[PDB]
């Protein structure tokens, strides 16, 4: 499983395929909206 949007995390793994843990502080779950 996954976070979903605004749920927190520290790593680009913790969050879901589509969405992108942003590199700084506050670190939270985004939508990247590019297909890897």
């Amino acid at each position: 499983e996954c976070r979903w949007f605004w749920g927190g995390c520290n790593n680009d793994a913790d969050c879901c395929k589509h969405l992108e843990c942003k590199r700084k502080w506050p670190h939270i779950c985004l939508w990247d909206g590019t297909f890897t």
